[PDB]
């Protein structure tokens, strides 16, 4: 049974070894070449674990635990898995001393609970009012990613965008990120990006003859597409003057189809099907704006943000169901055109237009932005925040070291190992920064003899212990707290296994 | 993760090694034999990277970065990729000293920013007025290419041609190269080439071949008949005989509509029906059998609009010209739309004895146009021939001490990597690289002699500016940015994982 | 001819690699097991190169150059050979750039001359008066060795001892270390050691006076044994009287010497046991075989002459002393000739608990004597700990630009090779070499902080001069000359041809 655990532990350390390079802001990236041939370079753990497949089932479960977090932000996964790795690494050293795993687990459980407690007790509170901090958080979150052009601009836009959707529910701050629309274009600098308080539709209008500007536009959201009379009736013809009139009836059918909708009268209509090129002219004749196939995602985000309902059947329409907007417009941002539904009736209306010079590079800003949104939303929803840069881990360590003596012997060693495994993560951080890990970590914890200097962490640039909070190195209290729970979960779920009997074939 | 970086760096140095031969005016060429069998010899990096395919993805991204320069000219790509190569070469030596890559990147970033600053501060300003300089620039740009016959003539024509399109937009000089038409013929010397201030079209004997004050009708419709086959299979039962004439009357009805306004020249991008020829020739109208490119360039340059549908015609929207003519330049004939209404109207007729050789002048000319356009749009220019790099080097060497230690070494390496490029230049010239570079930088103890660079012919350090060795300040500046970009984007990778 | 140079350079780097561990105060030691079986641990380069034999002739010449330093102290040899190593290491990198060796040599020559100049210009003057500094120097010199017990005591005794022998010759301070006597005993602490201003004889009849006042010393370099009549005459057995004649011969031998009447006699031969009683009968002190070394040191220090023949004696030749005594220092007894007539009279008694350990203090003391003597004779001293090398480096880096190109690179390489030595120092101290060196040179932007060097204990750049880290200006200066000598004498060789 020891070889099986050795195998599983090896499996974990393999992942830790894979990701260890990418940890920290001054980390390393990994390239991934699609079978198609498309190249994708990244350090974001979610994408790495995604594209990098594993055959070892414990690996699949491990990734399932680390990656499969409840939260929208992929931030904290790397931290969790690396920690799991370190825990397993020390665990091995505990096993070498002839300690039955259940003991190690029990010690790790105490250690995790107290880690959480230690995070709780130190976690400085933060209010949505203290906007600058939220900007610092956004900065820290998005800064770590490959793109570093105009971080301040983006972070600013992030905080401003997030603060808009937030609402008081039972005096508790609730936020729904589905309320934020996110659209992408190719070409253009990073500065050319802009937020919109209305709903943006990434499309070109169906006809040049339509009004491209409507004031106080009401929006009709129709999820309907011709009729086929072949199976209904064999279209037999032997007399040529007959069919000619048979034709016009079928156009009159379409007219009958559209007239119903023309009766109530819409200002703008959007459907998720290829628009027939005759309806264009008839809709253009009335002075109505239309759009070609937009995806259901934007339609559903349009639905709640406009104060209307999306309608499956075009015959069941009611005059209340249709959304209401203040301004609709179309414009050229960069080279291509886009549609903009500005000043929607719903107060929690937000959109963001993103742009990158290269089509593959703009995708990084997406993955960098999503986390920058979520991470801040998680600061808002929680109401606590903590200075990263190693200011946390060492406190957990010193805590567990001070607590370990008075837990009884065999757990104590597991707890101490836990503390060392927590500490070693900062060393991993420093390794990636090119500095001496030991020297710096010891320097750090040696500076924590004073409780005032609790926020002191390593700056990977100066290479010197400095106050992380003042330097704008803040992170969410929760996202870093969950990493410990997922990591402990994983390691315990590795040490809890004795053998595998998987069914091949 | 070290082996992956070694592989990528190797991948870069492979490209550097491929191109290193072709760098500089006195460089080497590379032959490329098409699968068809056609042979193509060239040194132009774009074509080399084009025809030479790479399987290594980092290579594809590398070429994507180097080629993927914002500007119209392929000039500067070689410079960039070679520099990237040198940077990687020194980087290796930095890694051998146990320096984590992020440090190297940080140092290279500082080095790049300061390189740009150093280019900015020294870059002599240049105005469109100082035409001779622009000629010297054109010369330097086009001279490096395989063809060296009548460089002065061409450069002159280039500068004259470019200066015509330039316009003041918000007191800032804007230029659009789409305004320049470029047509090619086979056979004839290099001197027989000429520019035209009107629009040249590279294309019935009974039509008037000369029209005064011609109005040009731009018809993007098939002048061919309409096909009643799919419409109606016609069964023969003297009836069909008239069925014929109706169908000619259709064409007459088609043309008469267009004959309403009364235009003197018509052009369409479809095979012209041989009955419309006689009817159009009967009126005394000139016609032609042409690509949409020239039509779109004709559109804006004549003061008219290209017409999609022949039924929607208006009496405005046909272009206006002063003179139209046709002539034999060399063996074949060409059409010339001279004295267009739009002021920014330009065309150029190019000719080479051999059909494959005239294509080189094209690739040599495009860059010679862009390069000068980039001098105009920017408003700065710098003497090449190594006068730049050594200053960057000395700058970074003087700046490196006061940046902190571990960055300082990366910066110094950067400076050495910048310097080594001139050595590469000298290697291709057959001279001793070290001796000459050191000779150069040793002459820069005096700032007056800042423009001193190597002459590849005399082999002696001389003032490059006075010898007409000038280049655009921007195109050489972008190379550093793309090169740094690439190298950093190589050192930023730790491992690759392909799917399936 | 390239492979021969590669081999020789390899040969040098091998030695550098051998010694690199032992460099600096916080260095490493090396154990050496004699063929006899006796073990000897040491870091002192002289002993390492001694006991470690090399077959490669260039190695023998190399050690011959490094060891073969003009000066009394073995200090500076390691520094020299390591520097030679670094120079060769960079030289390799210069050769890789296709630079003919003579160029490298020329550059290294300029670099060496300017290194010497740079040492001259910065070298703070020091006078014999500023005794505390001399103590700091002694400390620095002796401190690096294995023994660290009671360094202050020893250094103090060193300075006091050396200052006594120094004499004004043409107003220039001359010192002769042959004037200092050095004797050793086994067992006893390091504190139990003491200096004596008279001449100490390390030796043991009980009937003789062991204390004489104002003793005149007779230096007899003749066998006090009988003369052998065996070869002269095989005697057949009267004999009883034949005996007494032969005692009367000894009496006749001694009486002659008893003429002047000296109080102490010393000879370097086993003393006949009959002369003992006759000499003891007069009330004279004698000693058993002492070595000629102490006799020659006794000769000049007592104001007398050593006598080859006992028949040529004169009443003036004999030395004069104020006090003679014998005493038990530790377990064994020793003879002490105190208050000699010659003013430059010095002796030192050294003692270690272990017989092998006391030998280290010897080798540590000799250098501590010489090193200070070299500060006195020169009149200059310099703060070690890296405060020197970085200045040489910055100097050569600032000077290199204006020497012409191909030399400039050799000079820069020299500077880097000088710098790298401190890194080697820091490596042995367990700290990061690069970081610390860069930290050092970055602190030298201010000239005031010129003496800043690395402290191997705090790990921080600090003023070496104030911390008592001073060394002789000359001994460190000669190392550069011997190192350059060696490296140039390696790069000057193209091939070797032996007689097989
Ligand atoms: N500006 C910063 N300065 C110092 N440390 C930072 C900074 N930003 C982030 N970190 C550190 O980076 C660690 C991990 O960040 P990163 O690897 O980019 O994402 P993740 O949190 O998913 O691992 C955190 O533990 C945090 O302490
Ligand atoms: N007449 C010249 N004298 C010296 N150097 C020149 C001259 N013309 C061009 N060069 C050098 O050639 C280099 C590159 O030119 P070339 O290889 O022909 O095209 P590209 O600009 O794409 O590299 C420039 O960096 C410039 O320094
Ligand atoms: N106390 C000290 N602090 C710092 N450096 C020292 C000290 N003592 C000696 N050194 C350094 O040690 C180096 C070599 O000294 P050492 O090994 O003792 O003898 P040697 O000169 O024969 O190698 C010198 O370059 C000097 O700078």
């Amino acid at each position: 049974g020891k070889e099986a655990l050795r195998a599983n532990i090896a499996a974990v350390k393999a992942i830790e070894e894979a990701l260890k390079s990418t940890y920290g802001p001054r980390g390393m990236d990994k390239m991934l070449v699609d079978s198609l041939g498309d190249i994708t370079i990244t350090n974001d753990g979610a994408t790495i674990l995604d594209k990098m497949d594993l055959q070892h089932p414990t690996g699949k479960l491990l990734v399932q635990i680390a990656k499969g977090q409840d939260e929208e932000t992929a931030d904290g996964t790397k931290t969790a898995v690396i920690l799991a790795g370190e825990l397993a690494k020390k665990a091995e050293d505990l096993l070498y001393k002839e300690i039955h795993p259940t003991i190690i687990v029990s010690g790790y459980k105490k250690a995790e609970e107290i880690a959480l407690k230690t995070i709780q007790e130190i976690a400085q509170p933060v209010t949505i009012n203290d906007t600058d901090v939220l900007r610092k958080v956004a900065l820290t979150s998005l800064g770590s990613k490959a793109v570093a052009g105009a971080r301040e601009y983006l972070a600013d836009l992030v905080v401003k965008a997030v603060a808009q959707v937030a609402e008081l529910r039972g005096d508790k701050w609730y936020v729904d990120l589905d309320n934020v629309q996110i659209v992408k274009k190719h070409g253009g600098s990073v500065n050319d990006t802009q937020l919109v308080y209305g709903i943006v539709v990434d499309k070109e209008v169906v006809h040049p003859g339509m009004p491209k500007r409507i004031e106080n536009a009401k929006i009709a959201l129709l999820d309907a597409s011709v009729e086929k009379p072949e199976l209904d009736a064999e279209i037999r013809i032997n007399d040529p003057t007959q069919m000619h009139k048979f034709l016009e009836e079928e156009e009159n059918i379409l007219k009958e189809k559209v007239d119903k909708i023309a009766a109530t009268g819409a200002n703008v209509v959007i459907c998720q099907k290829g628009i027939d090129e005759v309806a264009q002219h008839y809709l253009a004749k009335k002075g109505i704006l239309a759009v070609r196939r937009a995806k259901k995602s934007d339609l559903e985000k349009l639905a709640r943000a406009t104060g209307g309902r999306v309608i499956s059947n075009i015959d069941e329409l009611t005059s209340q169901d249709l959304g209401y907007a203040a301004l609709v417009e179309e414009r050229k941002v960069g080279e291509d055109k886009m549609v903009f539904v500005e000043g929607a009736k719903n107060p929690k209306s937000v959109s963001i237009l993103i742009r990158g010079g290269l089509e593959r590079v703009v995708d990084e800003t997406e993955r960098a932005l999503r986390d920058a949104l979520g991470t801040v939303a998680d600061v808002i929803r929680d109401g606590r925040a903590v200075a990263g840069g190693g200011a946390v881990e060492i406190e957990i360590a010193k805590r567990l070291r001070k607590y370990a003596p008075q837990v009884g012997g065999k757990e104590q060693l597991a707890i101490e190992a836990y503390a060392n495994a927590i500490e070693g993560l900062i060393m991993i951080l420093a390794e990636n920064a090119g500095l001496d890990p030991i020297d710096k970590l010891m320097q750090l914890r040696s500076l924590h003899e004073n409780e005032t200097n609790k926020w002191y962490g390593l700056n990977l640039f100066t290479g010197n212990p400095e106050d992380m909070w003042k330097l704008g190195v803040i992170e969410p209290a929760l996202v870093k707290m969950n990493a410990v729970k997922a990591a402990t979960e994983a390691v315990t779920l590795v040490l809890r296994i004795d053998d595998i009997v998987a069914a091949g074939k």
